[PDB]
DNA sequence: CCCGAAAGTCCG
DNA sequence: CGGACTTTCGGG
């Protein structure tokens, strides 16, 4: 597929501004799973508004193809700036984007990616239908993917009074025995957060289900300062 | 300005 | 283990 001139337009422009010094330290901070260019968010997104203000956002009928593009060149600034670009697609996205989210978050994946992905892209898709919510969880969860397990855990994570509290008991549940450092930290996470907005049911949960060390510490951080810690 | 979050390192 | 600290980013 020949690349999309937004796309070349905007390797051209990164590439122009890259920072080798600044690129190691960036890439072991990912455990040097992918190339970095160097560059960080503040410029990243003035560059990115550069390519716009000159070339235009392009039709929605590429969105998904200029995301796909980025999505595939090797340094992590093009997934980073591809997901810039998605929210600025955000009111084309429905719910038959879910399988097009599920192949991003898939690939090239990490916590960056993901998280970037899971709680806001996703998570307005199963607000809106929480109908859809069975037709991949239980696949997410039974999956060997970690990342497809991270986003069953975090897709609520900011739906506050809108938590679906039995669904998410039951997808901590099924994840709770994970040694998988990324699951029982988001497990970690979603708890920490609901407990923002209930935290005595949170408080009750990890007092009386098995959870790992990680996530009921993390769970906890906060509102163990409301019941005590018992001698 | 601040704070809280993800990671990260380092230490007992 | 779990705590102290670090950087970057986002939100008040």
């Amino acid at each position: 597929v020949p690349m999309h001139p937004f796309v070349k337009a905007l390797q051209e422009h990164f590439t122009a501004h890259q920072n080798p010094e600044k690129a190691e330290p960036m890439a072991r901070y990912m455990k040097n799973h992918f190339l970095f260019l160097g560059i960080q968010t503040p410029e990243r997104r003035q560059l990115l508004k550069d390519i716009i203000q000159i070339h235009t956002l392009p039709d929605q009928k590429d969105f998904q193809i200029i995301i796909r593009e980025l999505w595939d060149l090797p340094e992590r600034e093009f997934q980073a700036a591809a997901l810039d670009i998605m929210q600025k697609y955000k009111k084309h996205i429905n719910e038959t984007h879910i399988p097009f989210l599920e192949e991003l978050i898939v690939t090239k994946s990490w916590w960056d990616s993901v998280d970037s992905i899971v709680p806001t892209f996703l998570g307005d898709i199963f607000l809106k239908h929480p109908e859809l919510i069975s037709a991949y969880i239980p696949k997410w969860i039974a999956s060997d993917n970690i990342w497809l397990q991270r986003a069953a855990i975090l897709f609520q994570l900011k739906y506050k009074q809108k938590m679906d509290e039995e669904l998410l008991f039951w997808i901590i549940g099924q994840l709770h025995s994970s040694k998988e450092f990324f699951i029982q930290k988001a497990i970690g996470w979603v708890l920490r957060e609901y407990a923002k907005t209930n935290p005595d049911v949170v408080w009750e949960y990890v007092q009386n289900n098995e959870l790992a060390p990680l996530s009921k510490r993390e769970a906890i951080k906060h509102i163990k300062q409301n019941y005590g810690i018992n001698n």
